């Protein structure tokens, strides 16, 4: 594959660090070397000490002296080696992806830890985009891509979904406006990117099948396009045994995976990690690099002696735990929906993730029944034009969220939703 | 003062997450809301319970189970309210701004955490440069900043610089160039800022006064650019009583303050932070909303329970404790190169920071002698070449830093030096 083609002039110009240099010819020279190379701040004048975090069904992690010295700092921009080799040999184990032994240049399998899922992201779409490029994607979509990509000045094509996400046939039809021959016709702009949310897509809960991803990806290797494959719900599906990724299917090296911690192990240290070709990988790690540098050593290094300890049976015992909370949840606010809004609005079960998609049947826009009438009722929920391209256009959907509220507390806010919608039907 | 004119098209364009509406709605409606919004994943999912943090000269943090579940949550894009508010009050105590008080759109002082001060930096320079835009800076600068601003396309005009820093009437002679009234011409390319930092600069050690910070920003005013302040050793002055910042005479609202927390709390936390005018922090918080989203909230937490059981008074002891460090560090470093490079090398003692800038006397690159023969001999220094634009260009300069070594590893490390200075000088 040839990886200039997607990429931006600013990512190509982009060099690493000097340190860099430094640490090349570290392992290279003798091991009692004396280093005044460095920018690294004396670790003896930080003021914390130690450390000792209790976990549930777990070993305590403690931070000795010398650890926290290192939790405290510089570390490198890709993340630090043993949470980057623990997650390569989860991403093996799950995904086994062909790209493992292919050689750099050719899309070699590589993984950078970023801050959160949202930054990987980021830097991929800047990465990629040039004003006036093509991509693809499904809408409804996820507010922060959307957000992320407007300023961007790319042309967005909406590609149609269901309830089993995108429909190939719909990305055929789109895809036919082009010749397989213009991906490398430097004047044709054949899209650079699809990007979806193949488990629990936000906002509408929805799923691809194995079938659907292999048409994906066939398309993907016709008319020449990277597949940015944003997952944070893969380890929140319902149903019983993970369906192959795109990233598990990339034989052409074309897949950009995004993978997350945020619902199952923190979304507040802001931890995440991206999956894909070594020389797309790598122009990511350097915009990293001049701007967190890196992320947070302290939180790396929580994660990682958690995850070692627990091991890849661990971890995976402990999304089964978070999944089976998740399902009960997803239980109960299907139970109030059915209670207060049968006959008022319409909704498909999540096959994964956290949110309702909720369509309500006679009001052209809930804007202002969600943003200004529930609010002041004391109900928050998400109006749907948040997860549309054009934001202004009028929306009837709504987007609920289970991840904390009682059944109570679904009940109380359903009767609200319920009353509001009455509301609005008497209105002429 | 307009600040359109220093945001880009794409900058400008941003939005806010659509969750900021229900965090404003929120604070209008009831008290006890249900909140079926927000993506917030449940607390009680994560592993982590509890943290005890022991402190030097200082209260143990800790957290307690509904502390720890806030550590762990997703929290707002600028920063926790708590530390937001006491680096408020330490920024109107250090350098009582103009601005304080100023309306929104007038300038008005307003702060931002970052994940360290780079990201600061980085989103600031991405929110004001197109390709062709004119910059100002000198020269030997901040290698990151360079690699920053690198990829950008920006033509670097270098101003002269001495041992007190920026020599103004360098400056002013490359402004003359241009007329005041070209600022307000779309057609004429003044420069968009000034970068500088201001107490040592990285590399050379060298400080700003306050009489060539006064006529600094008189051509700042003059010709209507910003100025960034990049002052990351702002609390590492070895002089007494801190001289005033360019953040303390901003009348105008045309500064960017970066401050960071790396060299006196940690740099493995990524925990910094930004101060300037309203609308052009606003531009930075909506572009760290789509990329990092916030920084960690567990680090933030931490910082924050220190800073308040500290107070500025403890805050203010901790900082001269670390200054007494380096001090002494910048001592020792002095002495063993009086001791070995006295006629063979030239050295400024630096007035703040953790560097020493070394000019070779009769070497015009000693980038091989210091990246190959300095290495095979067990000793670590950074070549010259890295602070500047043109990084091909020849440097008879070196930097060492003085942080961590010993007294005893400075003169090994000094001797091999003196040794290899020597051996290229007799090479015919
Ligand atoms: C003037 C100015 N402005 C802003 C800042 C950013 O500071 P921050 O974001 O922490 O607040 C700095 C700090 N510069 C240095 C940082 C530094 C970091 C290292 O680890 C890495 C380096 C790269 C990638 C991962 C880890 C090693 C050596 C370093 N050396 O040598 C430095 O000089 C600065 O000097
Ligand atoms: C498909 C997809 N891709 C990637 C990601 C990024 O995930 P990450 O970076 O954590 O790995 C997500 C995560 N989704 C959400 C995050 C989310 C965060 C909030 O707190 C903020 C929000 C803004 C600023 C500061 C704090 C509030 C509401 C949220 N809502 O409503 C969400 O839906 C995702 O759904």
């Amino acid at each position: 594959m040839n990886y200039a083609r997607f990429i931006t002039a600013a990512s190509a110009a982009r060099n690493p660090s000097p340190i860099r240099t430094m640490t090349d010819i570290l392992s290279r020279g003798p091991k009692s070397m004396i280093s005044l190379a460095g920018g690294l701040p004396n670790p003896n004048m930080f003021p914390f000490k130690t450390a000792v975090i209790t976990v549930e069904n777990g070993k305590t992690i403690q931070f000795g002296e010398e650890m926290m010295k290192r939790a405290l700092q510089y570390s490198p921009s890709a993340g630090i080696p043993e949470l980057l080799s623990w997650l390569k040999q989860l991403q093996i184990k799950l995904h086994n992806p062909p790209t493992i032994h292919y050689p750099p240049s050719q899309g070699q399998m590589d993984l950078c830890v970023t801050s959160g899922s949202q930054q990987g992201l980021c830097k991929v779409f800047e990465m990629i985009i040039n004003p006036g490029d093509n991509v693809l994607l499904d809408e409804p979509a996820y507010s922060g891509t959307l957000q992320s990509l407007h300023p961007l000045g790319c042309n967005i094509i909406n590609v149609a979904s269901d309830e089993s996400g995108i429909v190939p046939d719909s990305l055929r039809d789109i895809l036919s406006r082009w010749k397989p021959e213009d991906a490398k016709n430097p004047q044709k702009n054949t899209p650079k990117f699809l990007y979806t949310v193949p488990n629990g897509n936000n906002p509408t809960g929805n799923s691809l099948t194995s079938e659907r991803k292999k048409e994906i990806y066939e398309l993907a290797r016709k008319y020449d396009f990277l597949i940015i494959e944003d997952d944070p719900y893969y380890f929140l599906q319902f149903n019983s045994g993970r369906v192959p990724t795109f990233l598990s299917m990339d034989v052409d090296g074309r897949v950009i995976r995004a993978d997350s911690f945020s619902k199952i192990i923190s979304s507040g240290l802001r931890i995440g990690f991206l999956t894909g070709p070594k020389p797309l990988i790598e122009r990511v790690i350097l915009h990293i690099q001049v701007s967190t540098l890196h992320p947070s050593t302290f939180n790396q290094l929580m994660i990682s002696q958690l995850l070692h300890e627990w091991g890849e049976e661990g971890f995976m015992a402990h999304v089964d735990r978070v999944i089976d909370f998740y399902s009960n949840q997803k239980d109960a606010i299907l139970a109030a929906a059915d209670k207060w809004l049968t006959g008022l609005a319409e909704w498909h079960v999540p096959a994964a993730g956290m949110f309702l998609w909720i369509k309500v049947k006679g009001i052209n826009d809930v804007k202002e029944l969600i943003e200004e009438k529930a609010v002041k009722m004391g109900v928050l929920m998400l109006p749907g034009n948040a997860f549309y391209v054009d934001s202004s256009a009028p929306s009837p959907y709504l987007r609920a969220s289970f991840s904390s509220a009682s059944p109570e507390q679904m009940d109380v806010a359903f009767q609200v939703l319920a009353q509001l919608i009455k509301e609005s039907l008497l209105v002429p």
